[PDB]
């Protein structure tokens, strides 16, 4: 019935119903006019001709290694380039946020209710004749069919970028501070009211939990020593609620910021590394500030670890993902004479696109052992058995799986992949191509253009019939990868903007925050500005083991 | 104890303790350097010489009536001027917010905890030797003494700007959506988690309350008809919690967004006017959108009333307060090519400075009657007795009191003035002069310079001894007023920045919001862009009585 069910309005024009059968597009500031915001304004046509495609730009970022080598060493050029990578993307994210699972038009409820993931594209109205709007059949294809036919791994396909398990677990650990779906309410709701990098996964969402996690001397987090090694405290000692299956002995129930982290030893590894890091920074701060009390030492340390986390993500993590020869930089100052909103809201689609389960291997290989999924999950002995050092050495060596290119979701975790499909539909996601369009990408004209091959395309075609009805999530995992890259174009172009907004939108990047005293002086500031995945592990793991995000 | 107690750092440098007895100032981006951020940089000296004082600028805004008359009629000049008034102030507010009652240094707790009023200046550390830091005596003067000596009204001093009761009650009504101190926690905490103009005082803080207040047809708010006139529903019909003394009969317990509004008939007057307005905009929207359901009609109407509210406040309310000959304009577009944070956090100091109780008259005069405080409070009969029309006519005629200039707090309300003093101290406010310095104002060098007279100055001197120990709140009510103005310099210069930030920071002012479809089309948009205090009363109060914020 809804006359906007067709997504009539293009180039970001907003569709509004003007009577039961008519509609109108608001093209304000889109750069286009006409009934459907498809006729470009003169100034808009220039831009549309002087605008390289993302695939061109990526090509330039991943070639001319010699030229980038020179740029990387001219601080003022490096700054000019990073500033461009930061700002070019800004315009792709609504901020303040707009829509959510229940609101396809702006409302105060949508803006003000922090429990919702926000939405880059509004849901398909409940009374549209098809799931994707007006196109396709009354129902989407059997999710199980799509799962089995183009998603499930036959043979393990390694990531050509050499991503490793140190990377896979870092992504899970880091992303799981802001992806915390509140399943009691539904898939489109969140328990991460911080809506960003606040390290609630170390310190807790709520003051109540934070306080159980704290030692209240020297600003430190409680911890225990086992075989001379530092580890998170126990549930028994802290009373913080954790999710453990009943058969887990009280002494193995580790308490950390995030209630789910006890479930995977990879998580607990990072949880332990970051716990050590926080207490480490405390000793540094106390040294500088014998006048300081427990609160200030604690809060300052937290501010510093937020900085470290943003640094490592941009300069090591995204760096490695990108494959860029240009050396990415974490420098808030680059946005200071620029228009930018220091605020963020986690988008449902960001969450969805970030279900990188293909990363996971068939077995988890530590030292001599090869642990099956069954053996690895909820088994922290494995951690105590080998220790952090051996975990880091091992995970640095084991290659992670390719995410795009299709057929690489481990069977052990198929239920999670099916849910990703089913819950997308539940949330009334628009189609792959609508999302491509929304991110300034050219719609795919056939399934074969999407996959870059024939077999999976043919299966997808038989299932969906029309490319314009293809779904975002599966498309992501099935897409033709960039050359020797871990992802396809859609993943990158949707992901980068959400990612940089959540990184740079954090308040410590704001002018009033981004200064030495915020972090307890120049020595605190330097911890942030010199932080790296290597130092993090080096400072906190015994024998300062070498690590990196790819199998060297 | 704390080295930072004396407030050593100037020009917005941050004080940090470097050892028990030393300190350091972070002057990053202040424009000054040196141990105390007092030595200006070359570029800073130019600015400091080409910068007119606020008292000069005010003079220019309130004279040359002929010139402003021309500027007000050249749309592009009017736009250039308002843009300057908007932006000149921006730099005075920390956004993202920084400090609060418990945090004198930035922390994630301070930033993230939405229950706190933020702070424009950090509290005085708990272990400073004096209340103001290092200056003054171990305790401030008897708050009662200050109350009685320079705050209590002998004779009613009328506002020379001719502010009236329609104005007084509008400020109470409007401000009381974002000033809602949570007294269970303490004076530095708020129940207004919207931290701005969200009209929760009409619609409720929580979804639960909103829903009890709503009719669920045509997007309307419940209401009742009494003697052919429309009024808010009752507590018995709705179950919404209100604050009424026990002797109030169930049929007089009106339910509205803000639990406290039943306490003053002036509040209930506006509460009724805005309730009517909301249902009025619903009829308009249904007419335009017969396709629309109850939710969308309700939410859109709310978006529109937010807009109307921001419009009226800038173009009528602040207009009248300012005394400016320049015609202020509500135009979000003026900030679109500008650096600005669409976000806000209510400052404790804003709350404090807005305790405009001197506005209140000795009696409330409606038609023939002269009601005492005792008779007026919690008495909604008075409203049903005379009706809205007669209330508007009467309150348009009755002059309000002058706020600055001293000795004008009605005795009936002395307890509230004392609390304002006591709770300031409880929250560890810095001194008047610290706050002056913080808003780029020149410290007062004597009490006589503050009051502009001798008698109240002498009393204040005998009480405080040192001008540099004088307190913000009393100073506000006692200050020498601008010429024939309602306020003194300190009130204006502190007040204006907080005020404009809360008005313009609202998301509907953000580019992705400020467009017709957000408000259900050009007809909804036009309601916002033509709204005025007069159109509000006229479309909603029988007889379309003439109203205004000032006495005729
Ligand atoms: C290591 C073994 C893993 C298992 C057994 C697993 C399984 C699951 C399960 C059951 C969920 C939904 C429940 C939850 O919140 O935890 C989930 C969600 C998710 N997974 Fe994983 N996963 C694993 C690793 C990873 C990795 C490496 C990533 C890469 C970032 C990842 C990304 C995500 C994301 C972003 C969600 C959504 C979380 C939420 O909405 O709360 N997972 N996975
Ligand atoms: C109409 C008769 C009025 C009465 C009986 C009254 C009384 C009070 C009382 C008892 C309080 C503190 C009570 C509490 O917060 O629990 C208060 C606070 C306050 N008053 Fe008034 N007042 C009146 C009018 C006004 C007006 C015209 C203004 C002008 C703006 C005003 C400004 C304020 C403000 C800003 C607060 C702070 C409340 C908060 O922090 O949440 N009042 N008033
Ligand atoms: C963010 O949006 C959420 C979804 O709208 C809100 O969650 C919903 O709030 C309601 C309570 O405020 C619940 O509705 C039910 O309403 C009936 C009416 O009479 C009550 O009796 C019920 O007790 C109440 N709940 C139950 C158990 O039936 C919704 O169930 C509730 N949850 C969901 C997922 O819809 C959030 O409240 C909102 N957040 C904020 C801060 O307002
Ligand atoms: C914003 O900051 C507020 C002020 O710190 C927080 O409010 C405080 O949270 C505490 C709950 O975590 C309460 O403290 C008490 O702690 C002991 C622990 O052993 C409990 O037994 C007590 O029952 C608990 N309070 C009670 C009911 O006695 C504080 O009372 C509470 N309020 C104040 C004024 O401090 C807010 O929690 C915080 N907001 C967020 C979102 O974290
Ligand atoms: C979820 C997500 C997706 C992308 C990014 C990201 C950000 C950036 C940058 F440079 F803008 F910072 N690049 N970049 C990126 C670029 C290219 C690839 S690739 N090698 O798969 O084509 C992979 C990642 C980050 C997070
Ligand atoms: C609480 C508060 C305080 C000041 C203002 C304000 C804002 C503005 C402006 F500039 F933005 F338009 N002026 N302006 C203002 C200016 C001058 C006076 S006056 N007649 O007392 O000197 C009174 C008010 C608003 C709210
Ligand atoms: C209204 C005309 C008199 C005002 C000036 C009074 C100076 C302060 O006088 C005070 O008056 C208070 C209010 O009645 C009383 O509660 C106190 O006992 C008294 O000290
Ligand atoms: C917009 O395209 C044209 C108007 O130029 C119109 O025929 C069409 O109906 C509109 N879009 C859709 C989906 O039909
Ligand atoms: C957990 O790991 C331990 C130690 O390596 C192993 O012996 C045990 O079998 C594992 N338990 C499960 C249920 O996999
Ligand atoms: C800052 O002012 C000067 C340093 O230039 C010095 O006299 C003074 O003591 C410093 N701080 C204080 C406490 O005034
Ligand atoms: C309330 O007002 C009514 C009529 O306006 C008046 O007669 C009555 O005395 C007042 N009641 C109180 C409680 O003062």
């Amino acid at each position: 019935a809804n006359p906007c069910c067709s997504n009539p309005c293009q180039n970001r024009g907003e569709c509004m119903s003007t009577g039961f059968d008519q509609y109108k597009c608001d093209c304000t500031r889109t750069g286009f006019y006409g009934e459907n915001c498809t006729t470009p304004e003169f100034l808009t046509r220039i831009k549309l001709l002087l605008k390289p495609t993302p695939n061109t730009v990526h090509y330039i970022l991943t070639h001319f290694k010699g030229v980038w080598n020179i740029v990387n060493n001219i601080p003022f050029l490096r700054s000019l380039i990073m500033k461009y990578v930061l700002t070019s993307r800004s315009y792709l994210i609504d901020s303040p946020p707009t829509y959510n699972v229940h609101y396809g038009y702006k409302s105060w409820e949508a803006f003000s209710n922090l429990s919702y993931y926000t939405r880059a594209l509004p849901p398909v109205a409940d009374d549209c004749p098809t799931p994707m709007g007006v196109k396709g059949n009354k129902e989407l294809p059997d999710s199980k069919e799509v799962l089995e036919k183009v998603l499930l791994r036959r043979e393990f396909i390694p990531d050509p970028q050499g991503s490793n398990m140190m990377f896979a677990f870092f992504a899970q650990h880091f992303t799981h501070q802001f992806f915390k779906t509140d399943h009691k309410r539904g898939p489109g709701f969140t328990r991460g009211l911080g809506h960003g990098v606040d390290l609630n996964h170390i310190y807790g969402e709520t003051l109540d939990r934070q306080h159980k996690l704290r030692l209240f001397k020297d600003g430190k987090l409680k911890y225990q020593v086992i075989g001379g090694e530092v580890y998170p405290p126990t549930v028994k000692d802290t009373q913080v609620e954790m999710i453990y299956p009943p058969h887990i002995p009280e002494n193995l129930q580790f308490a950390v910021g995030q209630e789910v982290f006890g479930l995977v030893p990879g998580l607990m590894m990072y949880a332990t590394i970051w716990l050590r890091e926080h207490n480490r920074v405390c000793d540094i701060l106390k040294q500088e500030h014998p006048e300081w009390g427990d609160e200030q030492l604690f809060q300052t340390s937290r501010l510093i670890l937020i900085g470290e986390t943003i640094k490592i993500v941009i300069e090591d993590y995204v760096q490695h993902l990108s494959g860029y020869h240009f050396k990415l930089k974490f420098d808030p100052e680059l946005l200071f004479n620029q228009q930018f909103q220091y605020q963020n809201r986690i988008a449902s689609e960001f969450n969805t696109l970030y279900h990188w389960h293909p990363l996971l291997p068939d077995t988890f290989n530590i030292e001599d052992q090869e642990y099956s999924f069954k053996q690895f999950l909820y088994n922290n002995s494995i951690l105590l058995e080998h220790g952090l050092t051996q975990f880091v050495e091992s995970f640095t060596r084991q290659i992670a799986g390719r995410v795009a290119g299709g057929r690489n979701v481990p069977i052990a975790v198929q239920a999670v992949a099916k849910a990703s499909i089913d819950q997308s539909r539940e949330m009334k996601y628009q189609s792959l191509n609508e999302y491509r369009k929304r991110f300034s990408l050219k719609p795919y004209t056939s399934f074969e253009e999407l996959t870059g091959e024939k077999e999976m395309a043919a299966e997808l075609k038989a299932l969906y019939s029309d490319i314009d009805v293809m779904e975002l999530y599966p498309a992501l995992l099935v897409e033709k990868p960039r050359p020797d890259a871990i992802f396809g174009e859609t993943m990158v172009e949707l992901g980068a903007p959400f990612s940089l907004k959540g990184l740079m939108g954090n308040p410590i990047c704001s002018p009033q925050y981004w200064k030495p005293s915020t972090f307890g002086g120049e020595v605190g500031f330097k911890i942030i500005n010199t932080a790296s995945i290597q130092s993090l592990i080096c400072n906190n793991v015994k024998g300062c083991p070498f690590t990196s995000f790819n199998v060297q």
